[PDB]
């Protein structure tokens, strides 16, 4: 049961953890269980600590439109005026950059080592340190991140805490409601994929996950998703 998880990282030649918590009881599931406490860097899944910062530090609001100033960017998508909620939908990097540069080092540092998350440093160029590190963050901590996240147990004013899960709903169907966050650090070897969310289940319960897998920069986006949809399926949390 645990056994045949291994057949879908076997067969997707790839090799990544899937870290599952449910009430503090943590189970991992993959075919190369040691990446779980493993830091790598977050990529755009600090895009959630990101927005908390931001919104929380009064460095902006879920109405705030980002305007495009005609500069040439990663995908094309991401060239026109954008709120945070959708730079989130998007992994817009560019924003939260801006975003980033608003909060600036200290602050940024400063709440960063009081949520200790990863091994809390950033280093100095305070808009690209979740990209190339020196932040990393293991697969465990990720999933009890993005728990009291969904438990609202994050040293953020609940309103905050909220409007940032209201960013991050990925499918909402037959009354299973599906949260998280991709991320993909194409720049390092060897590349990490990401994607961490959690199950708001029919009766209400949460089931929070943390997918990481080791990318090639052939594979297809929803590779992550691929694996997490019919992951969640064996364990029958869908």
């Amino acid at each position: 049961h645990n056994q045949v998880i291994h057949q879908y990282f076997d067969e997707k030649n790839t090799s990544g953890v899937l870290v599952i918590q449910t009430d503090k009881k943590i189970n991992l599931y993959g075919n190369a269980l040691s990446r779980a406490n493993t830091e790598y860097v977050p990529a755009s899944t600090f895009k959630m600590l990101n927005a908390l910062i931001g919104l929380e530090n009064q460095k902006t609001d879920i109405n705030e439109i980002f305007k495009w100033k005609g500069e040439k960017r990663s995908a094309t998508a991401w060239e026109k005026d954008m709120t945070l909620g959708e730079a989130m939908k998007l992994s817009a990097v560019p924003v939260y950059q801006e975003l980033a540069r608003r909060i600036g080092l200290d602050l940024m540092q400063k709440e960063v080592k009081r949520i200790g998350f990863g091994n809390a440093e950033i280093g100095q160029q305070v808009d690209n340190f979740w990209l190339v590190g020196p932040l990393k963050v293991t697969p465990i901590q990720e999933v009890e991140f993005v728990s009291q996240l969904a438990h609202t147990q994050l040293p953020f004013s609940e309103k905050v805490q909220a409007n940032v899960k209201n960013m991050l709903l990925l499918e909402e169907s037959n009354g299973y409601k599906i949260f998280g966050k991709t991320g993909w650090a194409a720049d390092i070897k060897p590349q990490v994929g990401w994607l961490t969310g959690w199950v708001e289940q029919p009766d209400g319960k949460i089931v929070a996950f943390a997918l990481n897998m080791e990318m090639r920069s052939e594979m297809p986006a929803s590779i992550r998703n691929e694996l997490l949809m019919k992951s969640l399926k064996q364990l029958n949390i869908i």
